[PDB]
């Protein structure tokens, strides 16, 4: 049926003719209610929201703010998101342009995610194209300062920011996984933007068990305080004998994300079950904690250089790290078939002077362009350059140092940060979150001389 | 007069007897909104009779009421079994409410937004949970968003992924009147498990157990707890709640629990002469504020006595203490040290009878004397636990002990944890000298 489109921003429950996100949500939370009066009672609205079957699509309008005041409890399926143009119209605006904003007002976090129903468990939760604004300073938030998760909770082209807790900066996922607990919350992240969150410990997401799988994102200027703590933390380890699985199925972990300018503690501690691919991580006070005893991990075809402290081990790991663009930090636990590139002593990371600006086609060294954000792109990264001092390919300490063969566990991801698919010629891809593809710089050199 | 439940099986059928799923519906249905639900229950319900019928619900001494799913409350109401003077011991003829199936027993919530939470009272039951067979993920035995008061009960069998016993929602302030709040009294705790909140999930420190046996309970999540609160009160209001003493534990008797702690300490939080002894895990502390009071209680005999986060400013003062909870900033009221080579218990278990002739133990092991519905590790006259408190100040001794008998003057003295000693048994069964 038809969408519930919200028509106030102010944050209110009270029987009149406007509808709030409040109000939408709690519609649909009472719709879903296992008591018969309290669906008779929203049948034909809710305080402004209509029904009569309307379905669980809230809609916010484009370039508004919606306010809130408190947290907005959820206990049903649904999804928010903004409003979508025509698409048989000339959009050259940029995406993630139009987002609509969801502010904190108050100290709260946004929201919560939970159940309660007998049996009926785990439901989904899609957060797309959305500007979700914590109280930043002003958050008194211990757990979850956007969102406290116990859901199968998914966000996509969103910004996620000012989300401050004592743990879980972004979200704090709660629940344990195993063949009894069915009922455990888990975070999908794809096209977002993560920055100016800060925790004590998981200083993004705070999760009791790896259960969170970011991609396509771009992770910036983020803090987790404990300087051995992590920006996407894991509380407790897999019941065991379980991570063998988890590791080549590839469904926790980071993969196709540039990470740059956080602070703090590390990114992420990499415990069995978890993978790590195809990002770029450079730029940060710390990269990745290794802690995967069982070597059930899997760290490959990343940039994991110019970071303060690049990898770090805990005191029983295994992880296998091939592929990779290292220093000798990294290089552990390498087979010999897929080893790691070295990082040679004499290489500039980037281009120019700046970790971020306009990149100058004329520079003869630097791996990497500086990030920009492209005016057909939501997120930024940082480009691979393709230098005139590589007579082929293989001179490269970054292009085509990988493989695409699911297979081998080393494979490149079939498309990069972006969204766009990786070729694959020759088996062939590059390393990080951004896959070398248009040649303006070949073209532009061309224009420039003379 | 009450409302008789007069079958032990569940059905909600239009017949000639009245079940206890039946006896809530009426009431559920008699403080409807709607005119017409309410006039359906006019000459009563399904087999509950109606005319003079209150709020109250009889069941009969001695008997099992089945359930083969919950029960949901959307109005005010108690339970209990009915009365009768009477030198049974205390408790023996509680009515049973059992779940047959996988389900909860009850879910107390009317789901209001507006409306302020109703009260409902259980009171002389023997609640037990489908255990093993348990399919619950939230509320063991009551999924609780309405002011939920159990006394003189047994609550056994609780199992759940989220509150082996009770899942208790909702936020208290002034502009959220719609939150859950337990208060537990003179009840046995056993035999619940959860892999967070063993006993209670709450989302709020939002519950007050006094002059309960909390024992043979477990909470999975070794970091988890018995009573857990997921969030915190507001800064502002912590300062009052640990002075008036409105939510935690107290003259309670607290052993043989099994894998977290027995609850986290937020800010607001009080804890008053229990005996913690003999568990896996004690209290773990999380009051950053300096909120929190924790007095004249036994904490020792624990594999982990007290454990802290970084940041945690709880007082700990006039305990019976170990290196893990004692506090050198408690310097007008200090804690008691235990010694390592004194023996906890004056006996062989930490249950059973009572070694007289001895001067190594400082407690009894647990018993239940025949007068009484719970049992209690009572105090032994020897020294480190015997006239340690204060009557008297956040570290002031409760007036009552569990057993409820008032604890005297004494010259403004009391004793450490959940007893009173008052009795000089110990003394006058060394009569064995022969
Ligand atoms: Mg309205
Ligand atoms: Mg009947
Ligand atoms: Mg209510």
């Amino acid at each position: 049926g038809a969408d519930i489109e919200v028509t106030t921003t102010i944050d209110e429950d009270v029987d009149n003719t406007v509808c709030s996100l409040r109000e939408a949500v709690e519609l649909i939370n009472k719709r879903n209610s296992s008591d018969s009066t309290v669906v008779a009672s929203v049948k034909d609205g809710y305080h402004g929201c209509g029904n009569k079957d309307a379905s669980s699509n809230i809609i916010l309008q484009r370039d508004k703010e919606y306010t809130l005041n408190s947290r907005i409890t959820i206990t049903a399926p649904l999804t928010i998101s903004t409003a979508k143009n025509d698409s048989t119209l000339v959009d050259t605006d940029q995406p993630g342009s139009h987002n609509a904003t969801i502010k904190m007002a108050g100290t709260d976090q946004l929201f919560k995610i939970d159940d309660e129903s007998v049996e009926k468990a785990s439901f989904s939760v899609l957060l797309s194209d959305l500007n979700l604004q914590g109280a930043g300073a002003n958050s008194k938030v211990l757990t979850g300062g956007l969102i406290l998760n116990h859901e199968k909770l998914t966000i996509q082209n969103s910004r996620l920011t000012g989300g401050y807790a004592n743990q879980g900066g972004v979200i704090y996922n709660q629940g344990f996984a195993s063949k009894s607990d069915r009922t455990f919350g888990f975070v999908y992240i794809v096209n977002s933007l993560i920055q100016n969150n800060k925790a004590a410990q998981g200083g993004v997401i705070y999760s009791e068990q790896p259960l969170f799988l970011i991609t396509q994102s771009v992770i910036r200027d983020n803090e987790v305080s404990n300087t051995s703590g992590s920006l996407f933390f894991s509380q407790d380890s897999f019941d065991d004998e379980s991570t063998g699985e988890y590791v080549v199925q590839r469904a926790i972990g980071l993969s196709n994300s540039t990470v740059f300018h956080n602070k703090g503690g590390f990114i992420t501690n990499v415990r069995d079950g978890m993978f790590v691919n195809n990002i770029t991580m450079i730029k940060n006070d710390k990269g990745l904690f290794l802690e995967a005893p069982q070597g059930n991990a899997s760290i490959s075809n990343s940039i994991l250089v110019g970071n303060t402290i690049n990898c770090q081990a805990n005191s029983t790991d295994k992880a296998i790290i091939q592929s990779n663009l290292v220093t000798t930090e990294c290089n552990r636990n390498a087979s010999v078939k897929v080893p790691n590139i070295l990082y040679p002593a004499n290489q500039k990371l980037i281009a120019g002077s700046t970790d971020e600006g306009v990149c100058d086609v004329a520079s003869k060294d630097g791996l990497l362009c500086p990030f920009n954000t492209p005016k057909d792109s939501f997120l930024g990264f940082f480009k691979p350059r393709l230098l005139e001092s590589y007579n082929t390919l293989a001179d490269s300490l970054i292009i085509n140092k990988g493989r695409l063969y699911s297979v081998g566990l080393a494979s490149c991801e079939t498309l990069d940060q972006r969204g766009k698919r990786r070729t694959g010629y020759d088996e062939l891809c590059d390393l990080g979150a951004i896959e070398y593809i248009g040649l303006n710089d070949i073209f532009e050199a061309q224009k420039i001389e003379w």
